[PDB]
């Protein structure tokens, strides 16, 4: 069994920016997940071999994980703040179209997730 190449963090003829938004994305919304007591799963992508997880790269199409986020957003690789948000709710909605309600690795994106949403509620208007 093997792993895809996990997704890009680095294109350098990629349009990017820093933005107050993409900064506060970082400082805060990041900072708060990582930090946390159930980020450990998701702070990198999913290794399908070592978890013995065959089927996980013919389901997720789309694979995305905060240890790639936090390379994306050191490395100013986004454009804007719609950018970033859309891997977070990839990384979260993978987890729930694999696996069930109830699993433990569910309960953990939920708890992120309500935090998530919390922190994106206050997302600064762009100036
Ligand atoms: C994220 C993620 N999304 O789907 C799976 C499977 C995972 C995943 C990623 C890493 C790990 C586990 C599950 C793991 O099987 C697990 C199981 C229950 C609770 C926490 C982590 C061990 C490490
Ligand atoms: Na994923």
């Amino acid at each position: 069994s093997m792993n895809p190449p996990p997704p890009e963090t680095s294109n350098p003829n990629k349009p990017k920016r820093q933005t107050n938004q993409l900064q506060y994305l970082l400082r805060v919304v990041l900072k708060t997940l990582w930090k946390h007591q159930f980020a450990w799963p998701f702070q990198q992508p999913v290794d399908a071999v070592k978890l013995n997880l065959p089927d996980y790269y013919k389901i997720i199409k789309t694979p995305m994980d905060m240890g790639t986020i936090k390379k994306r957003l050191e490395n100013n690789y986004y454009w804007n703040a719609q950018e970033c948000i859309q891997d977070f709710n990839t990384m979260f909605t993978n987890c729930y179209i694999y696996n069930k309600p109830g699993d433990d690795i569910v309960l953990m994106a939920e708890a992120l997730e309500k935090l998530f949403l919390q922190k994106i509620n206050e997302l600064p208007t762009e100036e």
